């Protein structure tokens, strides 16, 4: 097994992006980390390697955070339709902020 | 002069609350800190000591943050209509998160 570079957490979170068939997607996140996220595809075709841009929202410490993110699909389980994604081109302070907030959430667990 | 307990910054930020005359307010923030904020009243009556609840939005490191805050008016300059406010009842992790983000903004300056 591989070490995950960023700890993952399950919290209230959502991704909104425009997908392949020009069909807007609104998906609850299965989990989130400073490196990426997962969600259940339940819809249009999606492939490993696909690049999307969207607005991600999540809540930590009663604060709602949202940012525009680009992501790359890293895996698609054709069975469960679980889609694993990696953020692309996040700025240093942005990644740092994500890490801080997720760590703060973890601290609460 | 008095030392400010929390550093203040000028960033894109907004407060939305329901004011005295039941008149909804949407005001850009003059500045923000982990302790409170200021805005120009330009409208209905408002007094030192007034308590309001609203949704505050601000942007740091390309991330948009919003939270429901209760605030107490600490000062009202009847001339410039500058209103200075103090957050009430923020949770420890919430204050810590605010301090972190504002410090991160300051670091960028
Ligand atoms: N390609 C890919 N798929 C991912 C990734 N994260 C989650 N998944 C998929 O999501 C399933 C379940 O993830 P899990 O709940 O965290 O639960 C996982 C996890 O807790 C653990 N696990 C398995 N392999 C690894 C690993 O290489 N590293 C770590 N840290 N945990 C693993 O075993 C459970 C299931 O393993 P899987 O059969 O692989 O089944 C995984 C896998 O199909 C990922 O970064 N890349
Ligand atoms: N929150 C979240 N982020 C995701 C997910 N899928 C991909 N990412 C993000 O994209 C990076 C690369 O994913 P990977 O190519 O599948 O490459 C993964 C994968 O090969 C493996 N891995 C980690 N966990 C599992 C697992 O539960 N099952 C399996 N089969 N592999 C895993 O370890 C590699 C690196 O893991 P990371 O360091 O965490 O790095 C991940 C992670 O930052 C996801 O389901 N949830
Ligand atoms: N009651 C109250 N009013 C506030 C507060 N913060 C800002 N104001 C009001 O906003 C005006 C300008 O604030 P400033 O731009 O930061 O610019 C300020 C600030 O840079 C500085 N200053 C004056 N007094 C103090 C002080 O006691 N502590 C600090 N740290 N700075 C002060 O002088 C400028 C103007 O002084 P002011 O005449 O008082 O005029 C102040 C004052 O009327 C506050 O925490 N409480
Ligand atoms: N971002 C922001 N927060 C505000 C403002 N007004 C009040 N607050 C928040 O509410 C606390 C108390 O404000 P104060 O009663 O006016 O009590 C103030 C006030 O008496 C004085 N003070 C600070 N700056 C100034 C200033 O520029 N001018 C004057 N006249 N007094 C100041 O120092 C006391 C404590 O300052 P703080 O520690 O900063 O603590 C402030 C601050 O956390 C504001 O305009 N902007």
């Amino acid at each position: 097994e591989a070490q995950r570079q960023f700890a993952r957490v399950k919290l209230p979170a959502r991704i909104r992006y425009i997908g392949a068939n020009r069909e807007g997607v609104d998906a609850r996140l299965l989990d989130l980390s400073a490196g990426g996220f997962a969600f259940t595809a339940s819809g249009a075709p999606i492939q490993p390697g696909d690049l999307y841009k969207g607005k991600m929202l999540f809540q930590v410490d009663s604060i709602s955070f949202s940012l525009e993110v680009e992501f790359q699909v890293r895996s698609v389980d054709p069975a469960s339709r679980r889609v694993g994604c990696e953020f692309q081109n996040l700025k240093p302070r942005e990644v740092a902020a994500l890490r801080y907030l997720i760590t703060s959430y973890l601290a609460g667990e």
